[PDB]
């Protein structure tokens, strides 16, 4: 649930 929002992404 985060395809544009993207949860993640190298934190």
């Amino acid at each position: 649930g985060s395809n544009k929002g993207a949860i993640i992404g190298l934190m």
